[PDB]
């Protein structure tokens, strides 16, 4: 992990950078703040090229769309609380998402959003905005404190709440166990397993192929081959997650690294072509007056 670029919030002796995506520009990294500011800087020179106020609190998530002409936000405490803004030429609010803490694209077709809200999913139409489905069923919830919906690579199945959705009839068609308090899960890349806190379960079987005990409590990110998973583990404004972060082999599970930076990461993501992990780390600890992040460049491959 050669670091390459470091950078602060430009004109701020309190830097707000809350989390990063590699926006489809090469050369230049999407920021949101603690203000609700969404920032492009280029990731070589640190340098802020464009700016523009999406919230009136802090940014909690951002995913540019692949074709670079489309973002998702979400916010902490505004109304609406997530939004879907274009970007080709003039940047604008296309839709909102009133109470949806947390929203996705579909990963296939780019044609949908995923929203959450508590226990609850919603897919959306991008182009109408309207809500095509609700995914909820109240006798198979785990209530997980930070349930994340998600689509598969397909955009055919959702992970809900630790539950299994086929999307086109609708059904519920297994539900996981929960085993932690706090983490719902996500797919891998290839369609095959599901990743659930510390458990590795096979969608063929619902069998589980591997007990990972150091991803517990973590935010888990893969490269874009899908050969390298990276973990940061929640804390028991605040920091979301501790100092240091874990990175496993994707085919196997066996650790690569432990890197303790000794700063509590806020955020971390993967360009397109698996050169480089952009890192927010907080200088500050949680009890100081304000938040202190940078940004890290590191090269991995
Ligand atoms: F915890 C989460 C679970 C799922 C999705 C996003 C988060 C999250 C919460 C958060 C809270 C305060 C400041 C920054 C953040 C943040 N930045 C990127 C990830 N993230
Ligand atoms: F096996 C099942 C028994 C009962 C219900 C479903 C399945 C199942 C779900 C699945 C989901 C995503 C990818 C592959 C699969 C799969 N491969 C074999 C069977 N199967």
């Amino acid at each position: 992990f050669r670091p390459i670029s470091v950078f602060r919030e430009a004109n701020e002796d309190e830097s707000g950078f809350t989390c990063c995506a590699f926006s489809a520009r090469e050369r230049f990294l999407m920021l949101g703040t603690c203000t609700g500011q969404l920032k492009l800087y280029n990731v070589f020179s640190g340098q802020e090229e464009a700016s523009y106020n999406c919230h009136n609190s802090a940014i909690t998530h951002l995913e540019p769309s692949r074709d670079g002409s489309l973002l998702l936000t979400s916010a902490t405490w505004s109304q609406p609380l997530s939004a879907l803004w274009g970007m080709k030429s003039v940047f604008d609010m296309k839709h909102s998402f009133t109470e949806d803490h947390y929203v996705e694209f579909s990963k296939h077709s780019q044609d949908r959003v995923i929203g959450t809200k508590g226990d609850i999913a919603h897919i959306y139409d991008i182009q109408t905005g309207n809500k095509l489905l609700t995914l909820f069923n109240p006798d198979l919830a785990n209530n997980y404190k930070r349930n994340c919906a998600t689509f598969n690579p397909t955009d055919d199945l959702v992970l809900n709440d630790g539950v299994l959705w086929d999307v086109r009839s609708a059904l519920a068609i297994h539900k996981f166990d929960k085993f932690n308090m706090n983490i719902s899960g996500v797919f891998h890349p290839n369609g095959l397993e599901v990743i659930i806190n510390t458990e590795i379960w096979d969608l063929r079987t619902f069998h589980l192929l591997h007990t990972v005990p150091a991803l517990d409590q973590c935010r888990v990110v893969f490269n874009h081959t899908g050969t390298v998973m990276y973990g940061a583990m929640l804390q028991a404004m605040k920091s979301p997650f501790g100092s240091s972060f874990r990175t496993f082999n994707a085919t196997d599970y066996k650790p690569i690294a432990t890197i303790d930076v000794k700063r509590n990461i806020f955020d971390l993501c993967t360009d397109t072509k698996d050169c480089y992990l952009a890192v927010i780390e907080n200088q500050g600890s949680m009890d100081a007056l304000n938040m202190d992040t940078v940004c890290r460049l590191y090269e991995v491959g």
